């Protein structure tokens, strides 16, 4: 009935050309895109934060996948991609607890990594 994700932190966070990181975490799934704050000044942001999608009736199949990208806000509006990871929801269907957690790292557009990581929890329960 619900996804529930825990966004706890990420590690090594570094943005271009600026000396401290300003960093916040998108999350999107089922078309619906939800923010984490923003964690000032921080090379390891804990925003430990839980989110929860109405599945509006869609389950989850083995190609569900829970996009992240964790930016910068020294810009707003405008991007300031830090790193991406998509997320396998297939693994959290692979055992009966119906959870699963991820230490996965961030990568650049060119979909190589870019030294930092990202931690979260996922749940899908009722």
């Amino acid at each position: 009935f619900m996804l529930r994700v825990f966004i706890l932190y990420a590690e090594n966070v570094h943005t271009p050309d600026t000396d401290i990181s300003d960093a916040y975490c998108s999350a999107v799934f089922a078309g619906v895109k939800k923010r984490t704050k923003v964690i000032k000044n921080s090379v390891n942001p804990v925003w430990n934060e839980g989110f929860e999608w109405d599945l509006k009736g869609i389950p989850l199949d083995q190609g569900s996948e829970l996009h992240v990208v964790v930016k910068d806000h020294e810009t707003m509006g405008r991007n300031r991609f830090l790193g991406e990871a998509k997320v396998p929801l297939r693994e959290v269907l692979a055992t009966p607890s119906l959870s699963a957690s991820f230490n996965a790292p961030l990568l650049d557009t060119k979909k190589q990594p870019t030294g930092a990581s990202l931690v979260l929890q996922v749940s899908y329960t009722a």
